[PDB]
């Protein structure tokens, strides 16, 4: 298990250097998201969270594909103005419902260290 704790003002660092088996090590929630939502990193523990298989969602769109709950404006609306902006620092809770057992999560987006990746962490509430 790796010691990073979900919030930590400087958690984009540390995951910078953290590889996909390194990112399963984690305590919570972890995707890493392109400027157009399309999944690039996906670790175990938001497949426990959510029913869904890490290595089969890479690829896809998390708003149009995956995850289409979050595309309202309380979500992939945060996401977008962040992208545009170049910015996102943000932390709110949130109710997973499709094809699923609804499940209230603690979600915050960040933006990565790296160019123009983006970061959704996720951990029940």
């Amino acid at each position: 298990m790796e010691h990073v704790a979900f919030g930590s003002e400087d958690i984009e660092n540390t995951l910078a250097k953290m590889d996909d088996g390194q990112l399963d090590g984690l305590a919570f929630g972890a995707i890493q998201l392109d400027g157009d939502g399309n999944i690039l990193q996906y670790n175990a523990a938001e497949g426990d969270i959510t029913g869904r298989d890490p290595k089969q969602v890479i690829g896809k769109n998390f708003f149009k594909d995956v995850a289409p709950c979050t595309d309202s404006p309380e979500f992939y609306g945060k996401f977008k103005e962040g992208v545009a902006s170049g910015n996102l620092n943000t932390m709110f809770e949130y109710t997973f419902d499709y094809q699923m057992t609804p499940t209230k999560v603690k979600v915050h987006m960040k933006k990565a260290l790296s160019g123009d990746s983006y970061w959704v962490f996720v951990k029940r509430v």
